[PDB]
């Protein structure tokens, strides 16, 4: 009756604030506009990767989303027993199969920006050292730290990163106990980069400052300002890496809809395509900080600068 798009994630939460909510609004959006429907499915175990895309897969619909690095394995297996179903991988990358197509985004040149915008507020209150708590590093998440490093040196080489992985991307309690643990040892900003995870992170930073502390989380995947307002007007939220995984997810459906499915293609979504970055208002940030970081933008966009991959502690 209708061309239907149907999301596979590993995580139990569509409203996470952050990554999943982005994936789903974006497809919620192309069916809205296109007269088209949506649904989704949880794999919280990897026991039900294969067979939930196998389910999709069998009753032909007019594509399957796959998010996260988790589900790769299973995709990569699943497109080649069903040729003629178009998949899309968001955040992972598969190779030799015509009917998948990979959307990747530039993160580590987005962090970049973000990083920027750290250091100058640790150095506002004569901090060398600033905090980052990230979900898991598997896949491409090792871009985050290493454009946030990048960034933070750009601007003073001396300021150190503070690193804690939580290791998983549903557990605010969890989020809540690394900030907790990175705030008390002295460092005023912090960059999540952890999904839901990361609303424990938000939770504390607002928690700190309505007692007098006067920390900053930056937040990422949505504009997250709104999130982090503790005491009726201001906001805890220094800035956020946005990630438009939305765009992604609702442009890809609009091609398999349409016949124009770009199959066998990596898709990257980057800092010259507006899919990363940070918000085009940050209330949070002066004017003399927006210039610093739209120039570095700018040089990056222009390939003057490169930023790495891999951050220094992950390379030989
Ligand atoms: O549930 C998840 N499964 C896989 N990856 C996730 C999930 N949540 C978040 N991310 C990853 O962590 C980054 C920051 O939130 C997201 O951009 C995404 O790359």
């Amino acid at each position: 009756g209708d061309f239907v798009v149907g999301m596979v994630t590993d995580s139990g939460d569509i409203d996470d604030k952050s990554f999943n909510q982005q994936v789903w609004e974006g497809i919620s959006r192309f069916a809205q506009e296109n007269n088209a429907k949506c649904k989704y499915v949880t794999a919280s175990t990897d026991a039900e990767y294969v067979p939930s895309l196998s389910a999709f897969a069998d009753e032909n619909m007019g594509l399957v989303v796959a998010c996260g690095s988790f589900l790769v394995e299973a995709v990569i297996e699943t497109s080649a027993r069903f040729p003629k179903q178009k998949f899309l991988v968001i955040d992972a990358v598969v190779q030799d199969r015509d009917n998948v197509v990979s959307a990747v985004f530039g993160q580590n040149e987005g962090s970049f920006l973000v990083g920027v915008a750290a250091a100058l507020k640790a150095k506002e209150a004569g901090k060398s050292a600033v905090g980052f708590i990230v979900g898991m590093e598997l896949g491409m998440m090792p871009l985050f730290e290493a454009g946030f490093e990048a960034g933070v040196k750009a601007v003073d080489p001396d300021i150190q990163v503070v690193v804690e992985v939580a290791n998983t991307f549903s557990d605010p309690q969890k989020g809540q106990a690394l900030a907790a643990k990175l705030y008390d040892s002295g460092v005023n900003v912090i960059f999540q980069v952890a999904g839901g995870t990361g609303n424990g992170v938000i939770k504390e930073a607002r928690d700190r400052r309505l007692n007098g502390q006067d920390v900053w989380v930056i937040g990422v995947d949505r504009d997250q300002y709104m999130d982090g307002v503790y005491d009726g007007s201001k906001s805890v939220v220094l800035t956020s890496m946005v990630k438009r995984a939305d765009v992604a997810a609702e442009r890809i459906s609009k091609m398999a809809y349409d016949g124009s499915f770009p199959g066998g293609q990596s898709i990257m979504f980057g800092l010259e395509d507006k899919a990363v970055g940070i918000p085009e208002e940050n209330p949070n940030l002066s004017s003399a900080v927006m210039e610093k970081i739209r120039s570095f933008e700018e040089k990056i966009v222009s390939k003057e600068i490169v930023v790495p991959v891999r951050s220094a502690r992950m390379m030989n």
